[PDB]
DNA sequence: TGAAAAGGTAAAGGAGGTCTTAAGCTCGGCTCAATTTCTCTCTTTATCCTGTTAGATGGTT
């Protein structure tokens, strides 16, 4: 949604505005206390911003080396 | 008529099942703290929608 990106974009100008104040890298808790967001949400968009990778990756594909879903005969 | 030859009867004894207690256990109920669901409120976000007035006007690899 919208509000993600925005909020992904809020996140990423805090982190540089800190880096930039700090001199260093801000740590997750840094950002997370800035934010006034707890570290478990800002890890979930960290996890939510990802780009989903394509099954036809070479590793030979990625869509190769994917076990199927189901019970095993032996199960 | 005498005599096998089988068929009964009354015991003794054993074999087997069925009853009785002293010892011990463990099992459920009862109480009674000590708590996890539930169901309302009561919020609090999560998601979508609309608008923005200097001027800008044909692609990159």
């Amino acid at each position: 949604p919208v509000h993600l990106y925005e909020t992904i974009s809020r996140i990423k100008k805090t982190t540089k505005l800190l880096s930039q104040e700090m001199g260093r890298k801000p740590t997750e808790e840094e950002i997370a206390t800035r934010m006034e967001m707890t570290i478990e949400k800002l890890r979930f968009i960290a996890k939510s911003a990802q780009l989903p990778i394509s099954l036809e990756t070479p590793i030979s594909r990625l869509g190769d080396f994917i076990e199927a879903d189901g019970e095993t005969p032996e199960d």
